[PDB]
């Protein structure tokens, strides 16, 4: 089937620390995506009271926007306060959108952390 574990183990694995003393920088991301024929079908998931993007549809607008990344927190997608929008709603919302629609996608790049469990195939180091 599939696997799911973390570092620090009693076998051939990798473990290390990555702490820091930072926490004085708050920047918000906001860009206009050009709804494509299929419309930004970003593969977002349901993480908390907010919709946290998990993946962007290559054949979409977001995927073509180096600004928006798979792991933010939208707070107003298309004049539609998606702040408290569910995963089942966020989809039924962006679906009722038409091609070629300029919308303001405001997301946070430091609000909701990303679940490591999800990420399995990273950029690889070794």
């Amino acid at each position: 089937g599939s696997s799911g574990s973390s570092g620090s183990k009693n076998e051939k694995e990798q473990l290390s620390k990555a702490k820091a003393s930072v926490s004085s920088l708050n920047k918000v991301i906001q860009t206009k995506l050009t709804v494509g024929n299929l419309g930004l079908g970003l593969v977002v998931i349901q993480n908390g009271p907010y919709l946290q993007i998990s993946h962007l549809i290559n054949k979409g607008a977001a995927a073509s926007d180096g600004i928006l990344q798979p792991g933010d927190v939208l707070i107003s997608v298309g004049h539609a306060n998606v702040l408290g929008y569910t995963l089942r709603e966020f989809l039924k919302l962006l679906q009722n959108i038409t091609i070629g629609t300029v919308l303001q996608i405001k997301a946070y790049r430091g609000f909701l952390e990303i679940p490591q469990e999800w990420q399995d195939s990273g950029p690889s180091s070794g």
